[PDB]
């Protein structure tokens, strides 16, 4: 028997030449993408085999062979449908309808509160999906970029527990919603912001990552592990972004100082410079494809799904979703949570990172915010798709009603 | 072919004649106990076999058909290794370790406000786990009767969002945590009480069920529901803990006033009747073995595990599962979801009702309570429990580290 | 040298026989009525020598002595000007210009939550001058029965304290506003109701007076009680208010039910009976005349100025007098206090109890209430009147700018 | 006749020279101090008495005339016992003793928290008097200089609103007492600082005077505001605590920002520079006798007793004891508007700023704090004044019961 020659025979379909466009769009099929860096060396053989001639350029068993022979293992998952979700190219008309279903809830008001927030057209509107296997989609506005803001909160969390665990982190931060009634304060009973996922605890972990190193290295460390988290797609930064948060964050001072007063830092914190690292990590960029790949990673116990690489530790990981959970969509979390069931985390740029845990990540992005701060159109899409879709983190995945199960084929 | 011969043939074991004790034992070995209604026929048949052929013990492969006919296909799952946890004996095995661990947590103070949760031993202590497939296992005092008290807020939301909605229900109590800064307010910004866990919400949703009937018949509307969710085992009442805490509900009657001055219950409620209704169902008893059935049919999307019958409708089991993650163990809330991330919901008398979602339902059993209100053996298995298996509502199936998933071979 | 006639001469006229028309004429012009208890005997003896013989109106100086005689030390502080208003007759004319402005503010709702507030027309408005010296002055619907309501508050707290001493009392009841949005906690940090001005404690208050007795005698003495308050003027009961407070009292109902369970009562307390008797305290009845003699012991250090008797303590005057400064008019208590400096407790009914510290004490009446739950007219009078006297609690007795003091003379 | 002839026989004695060491001695038991400002006349003209005739230190009618004549006024008040206090040697018997009753309280803590309070002794007591016609009385440590720190509060705010008026300045900075569940919050529901005496209120309420110059100039409008308040007596200023207050105020660099935010400030408002200015406001230094003059003009209507200068309006000076009354003393208002009823003000450094409306203003001066700030001396002696005497705001003149009144004679 031979795995190379298994897979050969079924794309071959009792023919017996291949041509590359054939293998190409069958590999498309499965929601891969030709860049996917797990693919690389296949993609490496079929460039040096398309040197050889510009006649033919049909593969027979050998030279399929030669090409594949590097990423059997992961080329027959995909072929033998055995990706998290089988039927792939029908899950994303499911998700094309959906976009263009909130595409028409052009309510909200964009962010003005800086200009650059203030540039961003209303009607930009972008969804990305990337699944625990790496199969990818998107539709819309999707390769534009724009800053993170708190989406940056879980991301950051995550980092610092993995650098220095749960036990470490959750002295200095809560681990709670704080009901909707002290959005206003900043402390809890035990004078610690109430989770990373506010203002106060963001700014807490921010004061935890790489200590006693200087900004400039603290902040290359965490676009460092920002690249592994999103299999070096786009990251940027948006220096516009950074330096009007800062001339307008007297929210962000007060906070900083009244943290300051009650030792909420650790020993040794220049607090102002935690202030200036925090605007610095909420002006970085993303788009919703390179972001998809980062909700992935988390969807994916840590695994940056097309890479394979592991960038988080499971405890970091379990502890960002289950706050993503119960304190991500600012004063709609417990809506969020009851209704739609998915770790999430909105930004004020119009992002919101959604995690649906063993499945996919996906990153939405529409500007005009509602009255809570959360993306209209973004708000709209994750309700239809936990309407459609067993999704839910409470559903069951045996007994589910109409809705449907993409991680199904029959 | 044929799924009896097949079936026959890997338990023959080459040979020719399967003894029936060996049929028994493979069968329990499963998980499942004999008892199971979707087994009746199967065993109803084996002892009618042992009465017409009393000369003989052993059954030849014809005969087999004759008694695994109309439950073969239950049989054959359980015999494929294909059910929730394939290895159930190892995982009960871890069950007991886990068990004598939390044994050993002498720690909390028995409820005294009722002479009736104050009569109950501290020494007893007992889990019983139900599959979402109906394997059984039970360690400790699990046969011990006690009631539910809060236990069964979570079971009269289901049974109110089955009959009226979603929408309807929450008309009249909001779906989120207070806050654990106010245990002491009794209504949200909308003069809703904050969700159905808390004593507001339950006395406002007891209000919901089953309205225009006197308290007899809304009371057997709820039995006949709780039995259902337990496939029919023990399902009781305690008038003793009823009339003590109708004599001392100083505090549900003022929430009773309260709620009914703010308007909060619809319109024509009796608002002191609500409230005799309110305190009967929190004097409904279980075991530890009739209760994790029906933490199980929660566990299965509303189908009761040993039955099949269809008792809640996914809407309400999942929307009472979403609550109890949230506001299940009073003000450990937050602390439970972070740390053990699973549905759960506390009871004064020492119980503690928690779902796996698509695995089990169990109840652990501890009368001693700690400084919150939570059961402390309880309390002290659920966080073992998930620091042995990837359980947690946010590990990953795929990627846990040192974790052990009872779902795997 | 004689007191009698000098008092004798002062009237006299130069001429030496008095009308009794004009000793009459001259004696209202005090201020003081010519049915002052303290005055009984010398209306008694002049209801005595007007049986004489009929022929002329007059008295000289041995049948003016006969009737002056047991009076002459009250009547001469009142023919020499001493009281603490001397030109009362100024005063009233200020009173009655304060009054018809007050009568043109026509906003407000009648409490209509039970029929018997309800059925009071918003046509009502009376006001009703009691000083420290027992000048009398009324403007409007004085002698119109209504109920006490929350005004009855002060005053059983008053007879707590004259009964019991600050120190028992205050081990069941706060002693400090409770933050103007707390209206619905009903505690404090140690398990204690606010003050006894709001709903929950009052009906600790209640639960603290003639303890041991039935309802009945419990009620009794607070009759009695109120009786010496107002120098034995109108003081009733209208069941029908009794009966409708208890048929709608949810409200009180989960109140006492939550004092019962955080054990906020003496020992052997029985609540609902306790309930009840508060509910009976709130439909006492008083007029404007009637209350303004018990707001006008409360400015006299406990004594009655129509009688003399000292009626409470002056321990209870004045503590009660201190919490009706910053508990006594709701969540306008600390605009009331800071605007108009009086003592003042408001009622359902349309009541105003006002006491002005050693001046006089007042009850303003109008069903109208405004958004908060007190009389517009009254509220708008109390205003009125501090901004036309120096009788503001921190106005100064010596230098007090374009304001008017009424215990001055030229 | 002729005033100065009349005050001659009265000191005369019967005899036809007054001997001057005697006329003083009679001038300084009525409580006035040789060196009153109004004053200065008769005592440059006896000191020049006292030089050009050598030859027997005794007074005629003629130059005891030509002495007192240009002060006979207040000199005849003072010798004629129409002052405040009559029996001014008496009382400061009582203030004796009352001191030295609180001086055996050696509990509480002295604050540390820069080390320019930590350095002060803790048995150092002192308690000044001032009555309202000037008349001085001191015992303890009154001529050490102290910094008013909070208690500079009332004092900027009635300088506030006699520059800019009610209206204007309660546009930014509630009007009551915050509750024992807001001492945290820093706004109400109107976005404004609770009240004047708290410290997001006095920094408002810094914000707004003497708007459109440099903290220079405001520094020395306020001084020389604070110099007429004090009849010209000790008022200073301490860098040393100036630089550590601004060196460890990270809470009110908090306050500051939040405001700034919740745009609290009037506009062209330099936040920064206005936490300067707060800073220096408290670091102003007075004695116990400097600051009871403050006190004094408080307490009789904005006129400072010692000098007869108008300093403050009186609507600025009833609204500065409304707010002392309900917000003084911390999380201890409402217990001491209770028990002690006059209106106080309490500072870090020990200070305790009281006044007597129409009586007396006083600073009591203990370092040692109790645990809510308040100086555990000054708080013993203001209880035990108003046991003593009926100075409590609810007092009665005429009926209180066993206290003593220090205004009658016998
Ligand atoms: O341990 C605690 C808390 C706690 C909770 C539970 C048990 C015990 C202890 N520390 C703590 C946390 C937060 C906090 O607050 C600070 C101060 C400024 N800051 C404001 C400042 C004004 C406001 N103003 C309003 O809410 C106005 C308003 C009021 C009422 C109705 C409507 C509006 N909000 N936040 C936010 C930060 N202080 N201390
Ligand atoms: O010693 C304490 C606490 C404490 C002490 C020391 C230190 C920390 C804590 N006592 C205490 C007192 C009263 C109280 O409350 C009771 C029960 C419910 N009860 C409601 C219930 C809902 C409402 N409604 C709302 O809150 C809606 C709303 C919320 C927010 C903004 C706007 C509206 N009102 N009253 C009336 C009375 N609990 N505990």
């Amino acid at each position: 028997p031979s795995l190379e020659d298994l897979l050969f025979y079924t794309i071959a379909e009792g023919q017996e030449k291949i041509p590359v466009h054939k293998f190409i769009t069958a590999l498309k099929s499965t929601g891969l993408r030709t860049s996917d860096p797990r693919l690389k060396e296949c993609m490496d053989m079929l460039r040096l085999t398309l040197q050889t001639t510009s006649d033919g350029v049909m593969l027979d068993k050998d030279l399929f062979k030669k090409c594949v022979q590097s990423n059997i293992v992961l080329l027959t998952q995909a072929f033998r449908r055995k990706f998290v979700i089988p039927d792939f190219m029908s899950f994303t008309s499911h998700i094309d309808e959906l976009y263009e279903s909130a595409k028409k809830q052009s309510g909200g008001k964009v962010a003005d509160y800086i200009p650059q927030l203030a540039k961003f057209s209303p009607d930009l509107w972008g969804v990305s999906v990337c699944t625990a296997d790496g199969q990818r989609h998107s539709t819309g506005d999707t390769k534009v970029p724009f800053c993170l803001q708190s989406c940056v909160k879980p991301l950051k969390y995550a980092i610092a527990v993995n650098d220095l665990g749960t036990e470490y982190v959750h002295r200095y931060v809560g681990k709670e919603p704080s009901g909707l009634r002290f959005n206003k304060l900043f402390l809890n009973e035990d004078d610690k912001p109430h989770n990373p996922m506010v203002n106060a605890g963001a700014i807490v972990v921010t004061s935890l990552i790489k200590q006693g190193v200087n900004n400039a290295e603290k902040f290359d460390y965490v676009m460092q592990f920002l690249n592994k988290m999103a299999g070096n797609e786009y990251v940027g930064f948006s220096n516009a972004t950074f330096q009007s948060e800062r001339e307008s964050g007297d929210r962000n001072f007060a906070i900083g100082y009244y943290l300051k007063e009650k030792k909420c830092f650790p020993e040794g914190t220049d607090m102002v410079g935690i202030l200036d690292f925090y605007f610095q990590l909420c002006s970085i960029e993303v788009t919703c494809e390179s972001a998809s790949v980062m909700a992935a990673t988390l969807a994916n116990g840590g695994f940056c799904p097309i890479t394979g690489e592991r960038v988080l530790s499971p405890e970091a990981v379990r502890n960002t979703l289950s706050l993503m959970h119960s304190c991500g969509m600012y004063d709609f979390s417990g809506q969020f949570a009851f209704h739609v069931g998915l770790p999430a985390k909105s930004g004020v740029a119009g992002g919101i990172l959604l995690v649906v845990p063993n499945v996919m990540g996906m990153m939405c992005w529409s500007p005009p915010l509602d009255k809570m701060g959360n993306s209209v159109k973004g708000i709209h899409f994750c309700h239809d798709l936990v309407s459609l879709c067993n999704f839910h983190n409470y559903d069951n995945l045996r007994h589910f009603a109409k809705k449907l199960d993409p991680r199904r084929e029959g």
